[PDB]
């Protein structure tokens, strides 16, 4: 029946629609690869429908969630972007990229304080030099 | 978890085209009928544009997906067709038609092993006789 029922069931079950329907991995990879192609080519409207479907069918997948969070951030839906980046971080705590992006979202939502906090976390725990230089530049700009 | 709720809530906070209810149902039906007629009548470029519009307006409508997937197939854009057939399969209720068309696309993309898995999958799970007969023939021809 309808995807919204299936979704409520999947949440209640703590399992992904992908697992529940046993969609093969190769098929999921193909959709993701197409979706990323739209994103990289800058075709954000087409990329968004693909990524929204991906996160619906596999809501535990960090690459899907990061992809859709990047799209929201680019469309300036800062609060939705920040919410997805927080889930991505919770599912992958070795990676500070989502904490960095959330910092940029918080700045745009006029919460300089929350933003500084994110940028400090990155500087403190990330091993990604480029991420740390960006975060340090934001922290210097915000004072 | 509360994780899956957080993903779905974030995604559900933004309005979609279909959410705002600005387009009458019969207009949507007319657009689909014309797109489908253009297709059947060989006017492919026009069918392509409209079916793509339809897929953006309701990506979870299998008829829209299968419509554009079939256009890519006919245009020999076999990878794109295969990517949309994977979406149709995930949307679909045990319907193995998109899996079968994926097999034909794989075979044309010189991935016979992938093709053979598609056709095997149809034979194993499909309840559509005409479809299993085509799939068995492809399997026999590929060896
Ligand atoms: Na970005």
């Amino acid at each position: 029946e309808s995807i919204s029922t299936a979704v409520i069931d999947a949440i209640n079950s703590g399992a992904t629609l992908k697992d529940i329907n046993a969609i093969p991995d190769d098929m999921m990879d193909d959709i993701y690869s197409y979706a990323y192609d739209f994103y990289n080519k800058g075709r954000i409207e087409e990329a968004e429908v693909f990524f929204r479907f991906l996160c619906i069918y596999d809501f535990y997948n960090v690459d899907y969630i990061m992809g859709l969070a990047a799209i929201y951030q680019i469309k300036e839906q800062f609060q939705q972007a920040a919410d997805l980046y927080a889930v991505a971080f919770a599912l992958g705590k070795n990676d500070y990229t989502p904490v960095f992006h959330t910092g940029q979202c918080q700045l745009r939502l006029k919460a300089p304080l929350k933003a500084k906090e994110c940028f400090e976390l990155v500087i403190q725990h990330s091993n990604d030099e480029k991420l740390k230089i960006k975060a340090q530049s934001y922290l210097d700009a915000i004072q």
